[PDB]
């Protein structure tokens, strides 16, 4: 008995590159495939939304007075390289899955289309996501956010590779500081705590869709998320 019916889980490009922090470390992407493959198993629709952090970053790029545009592509198309690789790992554990790319690539991977995505998932295969929306100056969070309330999904996990919750105060700096368990969407306003983007946080309260923030790197922790174990910490309407 899942607490959420359809989940969108984001994750970070750097989650895949494993040691170096950069790259894609294949057996790293199975450990991960592998632990969802296991949710899976438990009927509960899924969806993932990755990033490209461990194969181009923006910043340098801008630095470097790269335009800006022409960057923001870059990454989007790392981010279908780690959606190929995660589909792939998934494949390994038995877990029929279909790769959409908000940019259409014909050959190399299926285009984005709702209705199909909505019955994808209907059929109970994993739908991974590429390219964020398409469309440059959005971030990951809002890849996330749009795609989650299209496909109409009850909860986003964004299964972090190392953090475990969000607290009152910087975990790193204020050694007594607590994570809360629960909280609502104007609350995270009320306190400036911007787990989100701005754009992806209205998104999300709007169409009432739950932000469930905890670590992934813990074994079988991201199933006991979908379970209702307070793990990390939940962001919705009450």
């Amino acid at each position: 008995e899942p607490k959420y019916q359809r989940i969108l889980i984001k994750l970070s490009g750097e989650a895949l590159a494993g040691e170096k922090g950069v790259g894609i470390d294949i057996p790293t992407v199975q450990a991960i495939a592998k632990e969802i493959a296991e949710v899976h198993v438990s009927g509960v629709q899924i969806a993932l939304v990755i990033g490209g952090g461990n194969l181009w970053r923006g910043e340098p790029a801008a630095d470097a007075g790269m335009d800006r545009v022409q960057a923001d592509y870059t990454g989007m198309l790392g981010t279908v390289m780690n959606a190929l690789v995660m589909a792939d790992s998934l494949q390994h554990y038995g877990v029929d899955t279909r790769v959409q790319t908000a940019i259409p690539m014909q050959n190399v991977a299926e285009p984005y289309i709702r209705g199909r995505a909505l019955r994808h998932l209907e059929k109970n295969r994993i739908v991974v996501f590429g390219a964020g929306i398409g469309s440059p100056y959005f971030s990951t969070d809002t890849t996330a956010a749009l795609r989650a309330a299209e496909i109409e999904a009850d909860a986003i996990l964004m299964a972090k590779n190392g953090v475990d919750g969000v607290y009152n105060a910087d975990p790193k700096k204020d050694a007594n500081a607590v994570k809360f368990d629960e909280l609502t969407h104007g609350e995270v306003i009320k306190r400036g705590l911007k787990i989100m983007d701005a754009t992806a946080s209205t998104l999300s309260m709007d169409n009432d869709i739950d932000l469930v923030v905890f670590n992934m790197n813990e074994a079988g922790n991201i199933q006991r998320v979908v379970f209702g174990e307070h793990i990390g910490t939940t962001v919705s309407n009450k």
